[PDB]
């Protein structure tokens, strides 16, 4: 029995995304076809032109597909599954350059030298510096009254994260974030003039110039750490530092402001929860706003060769599109997962990805800046109400809030 779409139901179609997240139809296919073929007419299939792919909405087949890295290939087709159906395929392929879109060996290579900077002393020696400044952008927010949560309060904080990490320069960091910016969104009409290739060429070249110069003089930032060769002679090119610094600005600004900006609204869609909140400050509410927002609603695979998966048969060269949106809610997974439970433990959800070769190396800074920032707003605006509704962001594959006015104060 077919489950019931609308014919033609595409589950990467941007124009649904800037509208609401197609919860009921992932139900659908987790009940009535678990592995759907998504069939993409010629033309439409946002930069790919193979006919369509594998809808895959269970947490254990993502899981399944994460942990086969050597089947399910990142390198092949890149891992983002839509852009503009007109994208050049060279413009697919230049992506290739960032760890996220390689296979073994290269990644195993870049990943080892890139661990350099996420260990837990370097992440978590930029606590009291982020929580300093998640107090200050909740003050500043609450003075004005009222406004746009996700630009006063969601957007700055994981930019400094990133800042942090690098050691940018206060100065440059107002150009550092203005390219993060530049990097997605590009198919809402509110960013239609945004050049994601330019802000990308800009930022290697102010990357490369960061690297030769922390080369003269080092610090205990991670930049030194991951040009400095190790025994092996293993480091980043200068290059491969432009590359990495692209990747930490696509992977780790935006989904971070989409998961404070929907974690937000889960709690104003929960008052009990934002109570709970608000007195205990649980740092398991980081993980539930995580898998509630899902910030990444897909990331995709192509298979390198045949492989038996659930039950289906996926073919060589075929992509399969792991919707994380729909395995954070998989019933046989979670206990009542349409309700949001600050206190879920444990949470296996996949809003980092599946375990597996490329498992968000940033998800412990991503769930400090969440909590860090969670506290400032209970601290400063706990009586926070929303105004009108979000503004949602027109995506294949990010699930992003580009605007929501709330009244930091009560009335
Ligand atoms: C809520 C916030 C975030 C979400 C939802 C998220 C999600 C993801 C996902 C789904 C992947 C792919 C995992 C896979 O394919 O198995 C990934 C990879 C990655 N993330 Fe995150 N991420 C977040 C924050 C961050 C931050 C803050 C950073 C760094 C500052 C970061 C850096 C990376 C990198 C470098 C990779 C590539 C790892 C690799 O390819 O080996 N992410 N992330």
């Amino acid at each position: 029995p077919s489950p019931n779409l609308p014919p033609g139901f595409d589950f990467t179609d941007p124009a649904i995304y800037a509208e609401r997240l197609p919860v009921a139809e992932f139900a659908e296919l987790r009940s009535a076809a678990p592995i759907w073929w998504n069939g993409q007419d010629p033309g439409k299939g946002g930069g790919f032109h193979d006919g369509g792919f594998w809808a895959i909405t269970k947490l254990n087949d993502v899981k399944e597909i994460s942990r086969h890295s050597d089947v399910f290939s990142s390198y092949e087709n890149g891992v983002i599954p839509r852009f503009k159906n007109d994208i050049a395929r060279e413009d697919i392929e230049v992506q290739r350059f960032v760890m996220l879109n390689m296979d073994a060996p290269h990644h195993t290579r870049l990943r080892k030298i890139i661990s350099r900077g996420f260990t837990p002393r370097a992440v978590g020696r930029l606590h009291d510096e982020l929580q300093e400044r998640a107090q200050k952008i909740a003050a500043e927010a609450a003075a004005a009254g009222s406004g746009d949560f996700v630009e006063q309060v969601s957007c700055e904080l994981p930019l400094q994260a990133i800042a942090g990490l690098l050691g940018v320069p206060q100065e440059d960091r107002g150009k550092l974030f203005h390219w993060s910016n530049e990097m997605t969104g590009n198919e809402d009409p509110e960013y239609a003039h945004i050049d994601p290739k330019a802000s990308s060429a800009e930022l290697i070249g102010y990357a490369m110039k960061m690297a030769e110069e922390k080369a003269k003089n080092p610090a205990d930032d991670i930049v030194t750490q991951l040009i400095q060769a190790d025994i092996d002679g293993e480091k980043l090119s200068d290059d491969e530092f432009g590359f990495f610094v692209v990747m930490l600005a696509v992977a780790g600004n935006e989904t971070t402001r989409n998961s404070i900006t929907q974690g937000m609204m889960a709690f104003a869609e929960h008052p009990d929860q934002w109570e709970l909140y608000k007195k205990v400050r649980p740092e398991t509410a980081a993980d539930e706003i995580v898998r509630w927002a899902t910030p990444v609603t897909a990331f995709q695979r192509t298979a390198l060769r045949d492989y038996e998966l659930s039950g289906v048969q996926i073919k060589k060269g075929q992509r399969v599109v792991m919707f994380y949106r729909s395995a954070n809610f998989d019933e046989e997974v979670f206990q009542d997962p349409f309700t949001f439970n600050i206190l879920r433990n444990p949470n296996p959800h996949v809003g980092f990805g599946g375990t597996g070769a490329h498992y968000c190396i940033g998800a412990n800074l991503a769930r400090m800046t969440i909590n860090l920032i969670f506290n400032a707003v209970a601290d400063h605006m706990p009586d926070l109400k929303p105004i009108s509704a979000p503004e949602r962001l027109r995506s294949g594959w990010l699930n992003g809030i580009k605007h929501w006015q709330v009244d930091y104060t009560g009335r």
